[PDB]
């Protein structure tokens, strides 16, 4: 009569998911061997950072987004952030955490901020940061556009926007 | 500046170093893609087989897709309800290229059977050219072929139901 082929149409859809989260799978079991394979790189590389002054503060200041944000009093106590560090969950799909590290500076009682970012099955997120103990207000909603950002854009290659 | 360079150049190096094992990383994630896509292969076809049996199921797809709906004229979707099936293949890598390929049945408009448009990459658009007798104009614009590979061929039944 009326052709339920649309429902097995639906089966067939629902059998190919299972292909797609398989080769999910293991796209994720690759991505978690080459995090473990990056932390050294990353963690020799802010050896290097460091003997740069300011380094992320120009780097935050030259990208055209964040810089936006800058807010300059906000950006003067940046220009005091000993070093940035991005980790991701041991099985990459869980979440990620991003630690911006303050030597002794004024404005900020608070040596370590960090952002993490849990990833629920569903697709939400759920963001919670450290306490302040006092613009740079994102330790507190919008989108993980700032946590996104700079795991994407700035945290591999900041050296693209140093030298603008 | 006579220092504040080596460091800036180390890090440069070590910048590369990253880009290597990336490359490296990347490699690894296509092959899975090669490996699952003849893992799809069948299923794919399969499906085809359930498509054969809907009538006018690709057009109604077309249509109910809110990309793909404003792109096709009266005249392509007259067109379109002659179309037996529709395919879409990877290459036999993945970083090569695609192709799309419209199996229509017999029509008045055209003789030909089957268009297949290919893109190529080069790191290049090819069409089997109609034998007469706006969407159709195909046979710099290639977002209309990605938007039909990535979006709708997976799971056409994403904006379905209508």
């Amino acid at each position: 009569e009326l052709v339920l082929s649309i429902e097995k149409l639906q089966e067939i859809q629902d059998d190919l998911e299972k292909i797609n989260e398989k080769a999910s799978d293991e796209v994720l079991e690759v991505e978690q061997k080459y995090n473990v394979i990056r932390k050294p790189v990353y963690d020799k590389r802010n050896e290097i950072i460091k003997t740069i002054p300011d380094f992320w503060l120009t780097a935050f200041l030259s990208h055209p987004a964040l810089g936006e944000l800058l807010t300059e009093e906000d950006q003067k106590i940046f220009k005091y952030l000993s070093s940035l560090d991005v980790e991701d969950a041991k099985d990459v799909k869980s979440g990620y955490s991003i630690t911006f590290s303050f030597n002794p500076n004024p404005f900020f009682e608070d040596g370590k901020l960090t952002k993490t970012f849990t990833f629920l099955e569903e697709g939400t997120t759920k963001i919670t940061a450290t306490p302040i103990k006092w613009f740079f207000t994102w330790f507190s909603m919008q989108d993980e556009q700032v946590a996104d950002i700079i795991k994407e854009d700035l945290w591999p290659n900041p050296l693209t926007y140093f030298n603008n």
